[PDB]
């Protein structure tokens, strides 16, 4: 998994599994 950053990751590393989501959607 490459992550890519600053777009949508709620399940892994663009914050650590919580992009205003608790693993789901923004």
């Amino acid at each position: 998994y490459e992550v890519h950053h600053q777009k949508l990751v709620f399940f892994a590393e663009d914050v650590g599994s919580n992009k205003g989501a608790i693993i789901g959607l923004m």
